[PDB]
Parts: C-alpha cells; structure tokens; sequence
C-alpha cells in the first residue's frame, strides 16, 4: 500500500518525518499490513496552488 | 490537506471505513489541522496491477 | 495541460463529456494553450471511497 | 469533486489564480456540484519533467 | 522509484504483466537503482474517461 | 498511455532524459501503441519526502 499525500507549503522537516511516520502506522494497522512494506509520497505545494471554492487558498 | 491511498481489492467496506477514519486522524495529529478539512481517496486496484520488483503482486 | 479529475460513481456518459469538454475550455482560455493539447483524465470512485474529515462520504 | 492540474512552470499567481476559478466552475456546472465543495490542486513541473513521444517538452 | 500508469480498458492479463515489467527495468536502468525496488501501479480507465483536446478518446 | 514518474531529487537533466526515453520505449513496446502517442511525467521530490516503513528516505 502506498499514500500519497498533498500538503501545503511549511512545515518543518520534523512535522514531516512524523507525518510519514504516523501515516504509515494507521496503513499499517488499518489494511493488516507489514509496516515496512508501507510507502508513503509527500507532494507539497505552495499556498496558492489550492484552491477551494474557486478560491486560491491564499485567498 | 488530502491524501491518495492506492490498496489492492480484497478489504471490506467497513475495513475501508476504519482505513479512512484513522489516516485523517494522523494526518490531523502529525499536521496541527482540523480534521474537518481533511480529505481522504481510495484509489483501489487489482491484484495484478500492482507491480513489485518487476512482478505483478498476483506473482 | 493535463487535468485528472476525481469523481464519485453516479454520473451518465455524456455528463462525464459535458465535464470533459468544459474543463478543456478552461483551460486553454486560462493557459492560453491550444484547446487541441489539453488532455482530461477522469477518475471514479465509489462514494465509500470518498472520506470527509474521517467519514465516507457515503456518511 | 477535486481536480488535479499538472501544467509547466511560467505562469504568474494571477493566471494560476484565473485557472483555479475557471476549472472549478466548469466541474461545478458540468457535475451539477456546489461550487464550494469543489477544490483544485495545481502540480507544477518544469518544462524537461514532461515528455512526448519518448523527448522531453523542452525537445 | 514508483511509476503510475494510466491505460485505457481492454489490454490482456499477459500484456498488463509484460508492461509492469518492461516499466521496471526501465527505471532500475536509467535510474541506476535496485529493480527489486521498483513499484509500478496500474490505473486503468474505459476508453471515454480519457479527452483528448475536449473530446471523450472513444469519440 | 501516460507514465507519471515518482523519483528522489539529484539526477541530471540527461538522465532524466533517458529516463523518459526508456521509459516510453517500454510503454509502446509492451503496449505495441505508437511510440509518439506516450506521454510521460516526473514528479521529482526531496529525499525527506519519501518514507519507507515509516522512516523518511534521507533515514
């Protein structure tokens, strides 16, 4: 199993690391598979990139 | 912020429901962000469609 | 261009190229590309497949 | 309904801003969806990470 | 390194098999990296979920 | 056919360039389509931004 994930712009490098780190427990735990079979993308983008109701996040 | 989960076929829609609740939980833990903006998608395929090391999972 | 769209199940065949003709125009008129290179991909999903703040959408 | 835009680097925020609006209204019109519901992702890449017939873009 | 192919419907068992592993060795070669570790993940589509300049493929 | 790559920063433009040479020689070969009708996208990421077994790549 594999997640990829679409975050915005601005977290630190620790924040991130525990996003894989609990991302990939809740697969883990939640399909019956073996942890280190889990991986996991982290697609980040700036602010302005997402959008929301015709919106950019930015706003 | 949203995460992509590609799963092979074969999990129970109530697993799939487990699998949803507690993925948006670490991502609304590990990020600081209101579960409630947080969106999950399935991309679920067949055995045969996913490829390891050159082989399809299905051997 | 290229533009995927991820749908739940429930629409018709000509909803879905009403969708893919209108995402097209917008964007070349945005892009100011060439209408002839933009390429759609649709992506359907069940609406158990679809989780909004840690719930399928199907609820 | 989301939208994932891959489109190559060069556009300004305010064409980036236009795309984001236009692509939702016409999922919010074409899908019979609120436009509220609807978000957008834009995937940048630069020119020589899209290829056709087997060349990058940049040729 | 994943790969994420995107093919319309209709290709045999045989083929999706040969295509995940010639992908493979593609990207263990250029890429100089261990095919065992290699993924490829199959998305396939009907044949009017693919526009082609505002147009469903299947036309 | 559309490939999209996932890879780790750090290889030069030239190999990227083979990458998507190869690449689509495998996707026309396996598939016998037209070798210019194959596009190909890669979406390079920082090395913290790919986890293994819950462990970013960069360890």
């Amino acid at each position: 199993p594999i997640a990829q994930l679409y975050i915005i712009e601005g977290r630190t490098d620790e924040q991130k690391e525990t996003l894989i780190r609990q991302v990939s427990e809740a697969m883990a735990n939640s399909l019956d598979a073996p942890l280190e079979r889990v991986r996991v993308l982290i697609t980040e983008m700036p602010k302005n990139h997402f959008g929301i109701g015709g919106e950019p996040a930015s706003k």
